[PDB]
């Protein structure tokens, strides 16, 4: 979502 693929 806000890091990484997320």
């Amino acid at each position: 979502k806000k890091w990484w693929k997320f």
